[PDB]
């Protein structure tokens, strides 16, 4: 399947705690400045709602979903708008959103399936629209000390995959380093990709 188990297990049975660490904001920042004002914007696995709140506040029209419904309940109650549950395999939206936002989360997605992932996000994009994820960089996919999945891929593994998904305009690649939840030092990689002009 497109999703692991465990993983989605983690964050319905650790809702209340995970729902306290807000993400770092400078990749959306970043993100936002590249569309334009009031861009329709898909946000997959948004977790406690933090950043749709603050693209909302931005201005912009957010979809927000989650994979899991008790973390998709409080970041309904933070945005005071539904928070949809929809794992990321379920989507199958068409040229729809001017952008697609997905910040640590299609890390969780298991090795084998992601280029179909990719290419479902590839489908939901509009010609030109902006697509953001970040990983966990590593060496070969693991699963961390809180049961949770990660595919631990490499910056050529991942172009390797979106080159499958589909025919991408553009691809960048950009790292950070920052702590995970688990408190382990860990590498991210923000690729940003954009779908072709019509
Ligand atoms: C590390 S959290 C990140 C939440 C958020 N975007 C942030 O940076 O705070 C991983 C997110 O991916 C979501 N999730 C895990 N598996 C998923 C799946 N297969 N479909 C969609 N959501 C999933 C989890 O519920 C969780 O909210």
């Amino acid at each position: 399947q497109a999703f692991d188990d465990d993983t989605l297990r983690f964050y319905r049975g650790n809702a209340t705690a995970y729902a306290e660490r807000q993400p770092r904001s400078a990749t959306l920042t970043k993100f936002l400045g590249e569309l334009p004002a009031g861009a329709k914007i898909l946000e997959l696995g948004c977790g406690a709602g933090y950043q749709a709140e603050a693209m909302l506040a931005a201005g912009f029209d957010v979809d927000a979903t989650d994979g899991s419904p008790e973390l998709a309940a409080e970041a309904s109650r933070r945005l005071g708008r539904p928070v949809r549950t929809m794992l990321f395999h379920q989507l199958d939206a068409i040229d729809a959103y001017d952008a697609v936002w997905a910040h640590a989360c299609l890390l969780h997605v298991p090795r084998d399936e992601l280029a179909d992932v990719l290419k479902l996000i590839w489908r939901a994009l509009k010609p030109g629209g902006l697509f953001y994820a970040s990983y966990k960089s590593g060496e070969g996919e693991g699963r961390d000390k809180l049961a949770r999945y990660y595919n631990y891929p490499s910056e050529e593994w991942l172009r390797a995959r979106y080159a499958e998904a589909g025919t991408w305009a553009s691809v960048a690649v950009e790292s950070s380093e920052g702590k995970g939840f688990d408190q382990e030092l860990a590498q991210f990689l923000h690729v940003s990709v954009r779908k072709p002009e019509l």
